């Protein structure tokens, strides 16, 4: 299939994330769900003003680039990728992009 | 219309600034454009590696919400909202949502 399932995937996952990170006791910021499947771009932000301070954060970018799940960035407690694994998404097709290209190759995922 | 051209605009003008930054001086990083007609959310970002150095920043977020262009985010020179009243968009439908919400009636754009 498998890039068309994994859109499915990733969206599936980012839009419960935000959903159930509602009912975090952390402080709840508003936050933003972007999603393009012609780029093969997915973010979900935090957007928010904490009096005049500004909230301007990613807590997750991926990209489907190279017919593979790219973790461009990623500030969730367990990690995406564990997720997607749970889903059935296998270790070569998952490639933590938040980390150097010359250290990929020391982990469990794919370097490219 | 409104926001339906609002929309095409939007697209147009990230699209062509993603383009025409190639051809600058300047370090040009690998670029993401992402744009979500569902969420009303638009991104372009840089994405990419200097040695080790992580480069991971967006240049510009726009949302269109409240029929409105609300600029969230814009790091370029000139300003987003200097090119889309070039384009015929008023001032009254533009919003600078950079700017803390209780400072906006100081500027020349809608608060909300």
């Amino acid at each position: 299939d498998n890039v068309a399932e994994y859109r499915k995937l990733i969206k599936q996952v980012l839009t419960e994330y935000d959903n159930l990170s509602r009912q975090s006791p952390e402080t709840n910021y508003e936050t933003c769900l972007v999603f393009d499947e012609n780029h093969d771009n997915y973010l979900w932000l935090a957007v928010d003003w904490q009096g005049s301070k500004r909230i301007k954060y990613t807590y997750v970018h991926i990209r489907i680039k190279n017919e593979k799940i790219y973790i461009e960035e990623d500030y969730t407690e367990e990690g995406i990728a564990t997720e997607l694994m749970r889903l059935g998404v296998t270790n070569n097709d998952i490639v933590l992009a938040f980390h150097p290209p010359d250290v990929r190759k020391f982990t469990d995922f794919a370097t490219a």
